């Protein structure tokens, strides 16, 4: 009568350590009365394990050194099964059935649709956005094209590929987008490969760097404003939390938000707050998100709202923006976790009922 | 020692039998001197198996009744491993490692990014388009919005969700899009759940029907023109085959059109291919209007692959034989895997 909730955390990605911290806080917050938790830790090599709750983290208190305890047992997943989809990879021994997955592996694989495809194949219900949406929110070029097509405000930009890379002189790009410019790989996290550009030397350097991480590089016009974030929750009826502010400076990744200044709620007028909330929901809908997402925007001096990013699996530590925003909007961590689980099971039921032939 | 090619086929999809046929044809033609095939058949319940090439199909010679021979071994995948990713799901025994996967599961799961996601995590090189592109080409709504954003022509359309489906009345849709209309689930294959609509009754029926297959429904203006198809092959510098036509049941190859039109459609196929980030292959289907306007109807990332299907026929009629097409697709998968592996993570 209690649902087994498999929390999937860690991962190959550079956000591994932040993922450990999100997981730790969910394990602590989650309502024991309704849910038994199973710890599904992914090591830095990308292999899955079942961890013991008492000793699964080493140096849990210290972000720089925190690590996932090594485990004897590796997991495999069995396509098309509806029970016991997760097994011991060494000997085929089945784990007890997991009723729902809570993925909290930030960035690569976890946030880009790959994990979601795997879970879809294993008929595992899961929290958060599905394959198309996660893949699309992770490719900044694709997400911006969809946002643009929906009539929503985004930074003016161009996308460089391996084959159109040199068709653009730095002069051409400056005449298109003015200065400064930000240059970034299309698929990335946590500001890596991201550079501010004020001249031609910087631009050329910036592009070669970003092309080390992706086959597509986004170059976009610099936007002046406050960075405001908003937490969206739901499937068919998305609800927007109050907004929060993040302050990033130019002076300087195992800490969520890279240890930047975070204030909740954003010290902005409620009318602007509501305008950003409504826009965050349109963004959510345009990108086909499910379960939750965090929408990050720029607020200019004249209160124009420019969408910067949509994150489908945001930091979920006890002090991360996404949970804090809901806590400030009347929804506590525990109830948030439960709401996300409930939404995941409803969406699973909806998908399951669809005809195949 | 030859590259082991894992052919993934069948699947829990309406197009199951088609897939079975596509794989039979691939197995039959693949260059046995370069490649060892391993047959990764997926039954209709969606469970994977290893099949034997000498006896894996029942009624193989009969287009209806053709089915996958039941197998003892079911299969599991081990995330994170770079070798022996596929194991006996009962006892953990690994299969010898497969060097490349040729997915040919049409439609749901196989063609919509799910399978690709699984393969990406398993570090298995694979033929055809990757996670986002496969997912985006499968969702007609997303594919159309991307094509429109690129400045390419699509059928004017509205997209219905469970929350808005009752907002638009037949009369309002009609003023917007004219008649007749085509109503389609956003994510489906080969005309499943697709209806032509000429009046209100048909409309409500069609819409209710599409909503049994997907949570999004596309309603489009009917386009008047010839149905032309074009095969696209490659990654970074894709080539377009000559065009083929579908006639009132009859497949005509090459399509009887002026060379300028052939080349105009070809260049548009390629733009659509790039816009949607397709890799390895796709078939682009268009309407060619009476005034030579080209309207993109769809992009198939895993098109039917029988030696008689359109995609392989367009290549044959362009000078590229079926065995050789298969080999080039495998090479392309490997080239892309290697290029992806050279991207830095830090
Ligand atoms: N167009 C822009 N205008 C102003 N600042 C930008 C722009 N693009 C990026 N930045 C700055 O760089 C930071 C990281 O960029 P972002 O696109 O969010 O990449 P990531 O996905 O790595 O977080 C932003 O939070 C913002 O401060
Ligand atoms: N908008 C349209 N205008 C004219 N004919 C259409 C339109 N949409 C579909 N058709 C006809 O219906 C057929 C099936 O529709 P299609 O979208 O190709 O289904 P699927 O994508 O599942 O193959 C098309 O090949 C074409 O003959
Ligand atoms: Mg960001
Ligand atoms: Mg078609």
């Amino acid at each position: 009568a209690k649902l087994r909730v498999g929390i999937v955390f860690g991962g190959k990605s550079a956000e591994h350590e932040v993922s450990l911290q999100s997981a730790k806080n969910i394990v602590d917050a989650i309502d024991k009365t309704r849910f038994d938790v199973v710890l599904l830790g992914i090591d830095k090599a990308g292999q899955w394990h079942v961890n013991d709750a008492e000793n699964y983290l080493q140096n849990a208190d210290d972000p720089a050194h925190i690590a996932l305890r090594p485990s004897a047992i590796s997991l495999a997943q069995v396509p098309g099964k509806h029970q016991h989809q997760l097994i011991n990879a060494q000997n085929g021994q089945p784990l007890p059935t997991v009723d729902v997955i809570f993925p909290i592996v930030h960035g690569t694989l976890g946030e880009d649709g790959s994990l979601q495809g795997m879970l879809r194949v294993a008929n595992l219900p899961f929290v958060g956005s599905d394959v198309l949406s996660s893949a699309a929110c992770m490719d900044k070029d694709v997400a911006k094209r969809l946002l643009r097509d929906a009539g929503l405000n985004i930074a003016p930009f161009i996308t460089l590929t391996r084959t159109n890379r040199h068709a653009f002189s730095f002069a051409e790009v400056e005449s298109r987008l003015g200065l400064p410019l930000f240059v970034k790989p299309a698929n990335q996290g946590s500001s890596v490969g991201v550079s501010k550009v004020a001249n031609e030397a910087q631009y050329q350097q910036a592009v070669a760097l970003a092309f080390e991480f992706d086959h597509k590089v986004v170059v976009e016009q610099g936007i002046k404003g406050r960075e405001i974030e908003c937490a969206v929750l739901g499937n068919d009826n998305p609800q927007a939390s109050t907004c929060g502010e993040i302050v990033l400076n130019s002076e300087f990744k195992y800490i969520d938000d890279n240890g930047a200044q975070v204030v909740v709620p954003a010290q902005i007028p409620s009318e602007v707050n509501d305008k950003i909330r409504a826009i965050a929901i349109q963004a959510y809908q345009t990108l086909g998100c499910a379960g939750m997402a965090r929408v990050d925007v720029f607020l200019t001096a004249d209160n124009e709202v420019v969408i910067n990013e949509i994150n489908t699996l945001p930091g979920f530590t006890n002090i991360s923006m996404y949970p804090k925003l809901w806590q400030a909007s009347g929804l506590g961590y525990t109830d948030l976790i439960s709401r996300l689980i409930e939404l995941a099971l409803e969406r699973h039921t909806a998908n399951n009922a669809l005809k195949t032939t």
